[PDB]
């Protein structure tokens, strides 16, 4: 019999023979008979009249399709109402289904201890939180500036030789360094004592940055100039520039950049690999071409790595240049090849950066909008 | 009872139990009974038969969705006809709703005084407006060219030493400067006297540009060579190049560029910040690597700022180059890191520029089309 | 009365009061009564049942909307069937209408004389056309190569001084030049005699290129070395490189590039203007900063144009570099500003180039497909 | 008679006169009478009620359109059910039809011998396959590193002169080279013996790479230092860098890069051509401008090729720079023109690379998903 379905007034009609093709759901089985007012002998359904279309099209073909325009939320609701599973969705239209679900998910995505642990993360909530955030971000800048300046040679001092400031006003800089390092270590200990998951903290990246920015001060004390060689402390002063990364707490762009750098590890690894092999190839070619010349600075393939990496980036210092015909031809080819091989990661990197940036933008916008509701 | 809705002939049907779920609108309440010709006992409605679908889907689920394709103008019209609010729109489809409304809004976006104030802004309307616009844009070019040329050393003059023109033909250039500055100040005073909101004018950017382009002439008169030091007037001649920005009135690209530069202040601030910290990091590394060398021009970290900023931009002058292995490795890394950190703002900047450009294009097109209607 | 419209079986229904709102078309007037079989008292219409929706929505609101998905061809057909005009389309959805019409239009876009004029343009049709096309494209390459080579200094010739080939083997190169120029002029005269619109030819760009590539040979004969100055013939040998543009007939990329260069004249003009003013500003700043130095090559603002244009392009030769603090700061700013101002035209230029390229691609594809039908 | 079509309950209605316009399909002919239960005198059809719309719209207009949103799989199914052909699809909407079909196709896209031939291609299936894959990828790196290092001049050896390692420890490097080449040739012979289509193998690119990476060893043995000139063996050591391309088996990025390089041969050819002609033009101009100068290194147009190719790439070594006014103007123009002409292929190249990359990504994702079903 031509069983008729006036689903919310829209009248479809089909043989029960095909309607029973898969009775392991609402309409195929016999529990739909609850809505079966035989006053009309039609299964009058108060559901959407345009999602049932895919239902009886499934019962016709054997698989259900997925149209584009309608909100996938109502789609999922109505397919769940009939007890049909999104897994059964034919591969005719399946990948954009996953796409829409993914982006829909992204759209819809204590007395003393927790007081501190909520003041630290969210500075704008409290006002003591700001007077801590800004005062600990000011000393970072102070330490950065004094580390930069302790190297400026200033003061002609005719009585003695020419000296950099950092070793002329020794204690005046030692006190600045000690003050900023003491504030750093105190605020770090307050980060620690207030961290609920004290093991998840030590394992985090920010704690590593903080401890590696602090230690070059104490290690400097244990290694006083009595027992040291002036080539093993340069590393300490170099590591003392890691206390510029503490701005990651105050800046959002830096954290977004870290996120998008770890999000693109595979393309970056391939960039490193392809760059390495291009450098080796072009360095071998340029070395054997420019091997014998007047004062050829291509003394070795390692010594040609420098020329190759300077040319591939279109830097072109000009201290190592070819002088033969083959050297010129292959330097020419090398520049273009480098331009090509370096322009591979840049697109996806900047795309991911802009995407994460605007995603956080719209996320906090929608969050404020929903909390203002 | 299965209340039936032949809305413009399309027949839906639902229980009143769910139809009364929210009677604070047209169909839920009892004022729809005006259209209730019980000659059919159906609320015959002469509205669109495909927007009512979302209505009764709201009355089913509890929230209404937003389909894509149909013009949101008719959508808003028909949701207002039923007295339902766009605020109630579920977050299932809400952000593209705001999107469409925004871009729809962008699409559908006196005897003597006002005579001058309408001649000034719109030069093409009158014809005296052109004979003022072009004649005041010609003297800008004259002043630019004479300021450029007053520095060319021309004239061998064997009897005396070698002189630049600007100080050989002193009065011949003084007269040009005076003429162009007098025209500038007169037209500026006419801008002022004709400005309805004389306070909004002085506060504007164009008035600032004009006054800072004019003052270096009068200040030059008060500071005659009797009481001056030749190192405090160079600033005056430098400021005399700001009278090239007056082309902002004649050019549309310059104003669009200013708009898109102020529209992207946050990305630009982050570019400045990230560039600063990258420069500091790489300058510290390169200074401690290249510290001890034959004639190492890395005498200080400030002195290494120059190398770092020249390398990060792929400029590569070649006057400061590393000479050790570590210096070379880190200059290599520095070039790539700079290429990366500089390619972040460029995409969004050029995108916004093209967008504003074409937006003004299509805007004046549609304006002329609507005025020709 | 509730007049009912079972348009192709889809039943709408409306009052005649609103149906008569605009009787200057098919349904508003009374000529629809032809399809009015009062056997049903319903205007039974065999048209699409989903374009009539916009019709009665117009008769409701007062303006008709334009949905996205359906082919605008059928849309135009059915709106013409009802005698309604696309002009009346409300601005609610009007610009994408023009968009779709435009791209639809782009999609659906002799005994002896005409024999030659069809052989010339389409080389692949005939086979004599190829033996003319390739033989006249071979002599272009011959002339290019001989012009390049006549300058190579080759032949040590111990008995005499060092000479370039072009003046050592004088007649051997004169004969090559004469042969290629004679073939050029003969084929040009055949272009002329076979051109139907002989005035549209002389006015074309290709004819200009051909005549300016030919004349430097005859003008060279009238200006024999008896009456000449060796500084007025260098221009002739320089112009003799315009006969490399004749490859425009054999290459499609060159013609596409010319099309996209003339298609982007406004952005190119603005690039030239903005570049000029940036150069002037930064040249003034760099000149007044670097004015007084040891051997400052910033002798003049014109002399600083060179530094500025070399820095803004990230070229960085390194022959003119700043040496003061202000010079360094402003060269640093200049590099970034140039990177910014040069990256404005590049996007739209390459986009237009790729677009025209692929448009011609798909155009000849669809043309071959339609001719194979 | 107004023949009515309640296709799955949706009621259309049309005259048979137009229904017989093309009786060479299901509905036009008389075999539809099978579904013609004259209990209703309507051809009751259990098909989709929204694809039949295009059917009777074809029977109205004479051509059928193609709407966007619905899955083209069901579209093709239902047009095949009525026996209508996609060829007949009017050009009103035809190209996006081909588009959708193409991307749908891309979406839905032994005892001893075959044991080896399945171990080789798929290393992750077996575990002996890994112990072969990694052990043969380790010796590639060994050979690369030893070829690079045999050129480093290391060992001051005061008793004798300065020597590179490769000729100081002769046999110690000969043994490394022999070992790696023997492993290479053995694994290559196992590639061969296990290849089912032994002719398709030798013709492949990987076999060419392997044989050209191996032969420079045996040819080195036949050409022992007894009968050789030291300028004909440098080519051998240069070719010995092709055994770095064998990483194509271990890397996926390299194979994707080869695919996208051969996929873009036409744009690359045009890049080469346009670059060549730009170089010739600017070299001629720069040569005739800079011809007569103090120590002008523009001795010839071939000698100016170097300047032109260094400037067009924004490399800017600075060893050849112009010194006249015309030379400067045209070098300035040359830099911009090169930036333009080089930025043409880069977009499409990187786009194709990212596309192939992500296509393989989603392809293996969907393959694993389908095999997990």
């Amino acid at each position: 019999e031509l069983i008729v379905l006036n689903v919310s007034g829209r009248r479809f009609q089909t043989w029960r023979t095909t309607l029973e093709r898969y009775p392991d759901t609402l309409l195929g089985s016999t529990e739909k008979e609850f809505f079966f007012n035989e006053d009309t002998k039609e299964y009058f359904f108060d559901r959407d009249p345009e999602v049932f279309r895919c239902v009886l099209n499934f019962y016709r073909t054997g698989k259900l399709h997925y149209p584009r325009y309608e909100c996938i939320s109502a789609y999922d609701d109505e397919l769940a109402f009939y007890g049909i599973l999104p897994e059964i969705i034919g591969d005719c239209c399946y990948e954009e289904y996953k796409d829409r679900k993914r982006e829909n998910a992204e759209r819809l995505m204590l007395s003393f201890r927790q007081t501190m642990w909520r003041a630290f993360e969210n500075p704008h909530t409290s006002t003591l939180a700001l007077v801590f955030y800004y005062v600990t971000g000011f000393f970072i800048a102070v330490s950065v500036i004094t580390n930069v300046v302790e190297t400026v040679p200033c003061g002609t001092v005719p009585g003695s030789k020419e000296l950099p400031c950092g070793e002329r006003y020794s204690v005046a800089f030692f006190c600045l360094d000690t003050a900023c390092v003491m504030i750093f270590t105190v605020e770090y200990l307050l980060r620690l004592f207030a961290a609920p998951s004290r093991y998840r903290f030590i394992r985090s990246v920010m704690s590593i940055i903080d401890v590696v920015a602090i230690m070059p001060y104490y290690i400097g004390l244990v290694m006083t100039n009595n027992e040291d060689v002036s080539g093993a402390f340069v590393t300490l002063r170099v590591f003392r520039v890691f206390r510029i990364f503490k701005f990651s707490r105050h800046s959002q762009g830096l954290r977004i950049l870290g996120y998008t750098l770890k999000s693109c590890a595979s393309e970056l690894g391939f960039l490193l690999f392809s760059l390495t092999m291009a450098i080796i190839i072009f360095a071998t070619v340029m070395f054997y071409a420019e091997k014998g010349s007047s004062a050829s600075k291509f003394t070795s393939i390692p010594a040609s790595f420098w020329y190759t990496i300077v040319t591939m980036t279109t830097l072109g210092y000009g201290d190592m240049v070819p002088k033969t015909i083959a050297g010129k031809i292959f330097g020419s080819i090398c520049s273009l090849s480098g331009v090509l091989v370096i322009a591979l990661p840049v697109p996806v990197i900047v795309s991911n950066f802009s995407r994460i940036y605007h995603q956080n933008q719209r996320a906090d916008k929608r969050r404020a909008q929903k909390k203002a509701r």
